[PDB]
């Protein structure tokens, strides 16, 4: 649960500032959350919650689910918005979000 790391009233508000698909901004979103500030293991907690399938890796399909990770009241990311995320945080390009690219990210937000 994410509330193991993150306060659950950051958690709503950054739910609802994402609620019309297209408006996903991964850095004002880890901003609202409060990941940002965050040790490097309490980032890594929140990606194991993320990486479903436990496979090590955050897959195009899991990234489409990122908001779900954190509340069940949240709306899936379109297409448009899923590239983003692996443009903005896929270094070595093979297509996937790994552990060390997530904290990359979290910490350039
Ligand atoms: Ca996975
Ligand atoms: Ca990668």
């Amino acid at each position: 649960p994410m509330t193991k790391v993150l306060k659950a009233d950051d958690i709503n508000k950054a739910i609802s500032a994402f609620k019309d698909p297209g408006t996903f901004d991964y850095k004002r979103f880890f901003h609202l959350v409060g990941l940002k500030g965050k040790t490097d293991a309490q980032v890594k907690e929140v990606f194991e919650i993320l990486d479903k399938d436990q496979s090590g890796f955050i897959e195009e399909e899991e990234l489409k689910g990122v908001l779900k990770g954190f509340s069940a009241h949240g709306r899936d990311l379109n297409d448009t918005e899923t590239k983003a995320l692996l443009a903005a945080g896929d270094s070595d390009h093979d297509g996937k979000i790994g552990a060390d690219e997530f904290a990359k990210m979290v910490a350039q937000a």
